[PDB]
């Protein structure tokens, strides 16, 4: 069976109660994660060491919590005390651990289910071909031996339009924001890096990515997570929510592929 599970953000108790509800098994089984694994929750640590050993069995995509853990370790950013990372950092295997992070996708595509997931979706400016080498850009950033320079870089909320023809810094920071930031969007495309709110509560033009129609939306699925004022509801048919803030005394959302249907774990919190 195939199944996807939302932002863990440290919440590794809810992920194994999780698994055992839907009785995951390892090598019959895989699990897609939508990335922020790690913050907010007491176990970032327990998290990665249970996902890197899951192996082949699962595939991730890297969320913005993700990033900016290893922009920590780089000591390029600030350790925040809410982030609760203190433990997985001292860790005598954090080095193991975070080297495996940094190599994981920022896109996942399985043509056979016609599905994707990133972590903030796919932007509608962008189809598959474009998407794809934007991932393989980024991801070639962050597994080589140079990777704090990059996750210096990445910091910033500019271009937020996409074209072709971005070169250097402001080509990678948009792929970065549209991958694991983006949220709304105005009715050309263009990225709102500011407004977390539901869309309810949201100021005009500005409408969900996923609101816009875009190639990829027209012809895969797309599974993603960290929307979590989203509370997993709202989107059209073949978009999938899966952010329901379990580290924010929400829910971790699980949703089984061949039959579409839903398992929850409560927030301990
Ligand atoms: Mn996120
Ligand atoms: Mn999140």
């Amino acid at each position: 069976a195939t199944y996807l599970i939302g932002d863990v953000h440290g919440c590794y108790d809810e992920l194994i109660a999780l698994l055992h509800k839907v009785e995951f098994t390892p090598g019959k089984d895989t699990l897609w994660l939508t990335g922020d694994l790690v913050a907010r929750g007491p176990g970032s640590l327990d998290v990665l060491r249970y996902v890197k050993s899951l192996g082949d069995s699962v595939r991730l995509v890297l969320g913005n919590h993700d990033l900016h853990l290893l922009a920590v370790f780089a000591g390029i950013s600030r350790n925040k005390p809410k982030d609760r990372l203190t433990p997985l950092l001292e860790a005598p295997d954090a080095d193991e651990l975070l080297n495996w992070l940094r190599r994981q996708p920022l896109l996942q595509i399985d043509e056979e289910k016609k599905l994707v997931m990133a972590h903030a979706g796919i932007t509608p400016q962008w189809d598959l071909q474009t998407a794809k080498e934007c991932a393989r850009d980024v991801e070639a950033v962050l597994s080589s031996d140079s990777y704090p320079f990059f996750l210096d870089a990445m910091y910033g909320d500019m271009p937020n339009n996409w074209s072709p023809e971005l070169r250097g810094l402001g080509r990678l920071r948009f792929i970065t924001n549209a991958f694991t930031r983006m949220r709304f969007c105005f009715p050309n495309g263009q990225l709102d890096m500011y407004s977390k709110e539901s869309p309810e509560e949201a100021p005009a033009p500005l409408k969900p990515w996923f609101a816009i129609p875009g190639p990829v939306a027209e012809e895969y699925s797309i599974a993603f997570g960290h929307w979590a004022s989203l509370e997993g509801k709202g989107t059209p048919e073949g978009i999938y929510a899966l952010d329901t803030g379990c580290c924010w005394g929400g829910t971790l959302t699980c949703l089984r592929w061949e039959d579409k249907q839903y398992f929850v774990q409560p927030s301990n919190r």
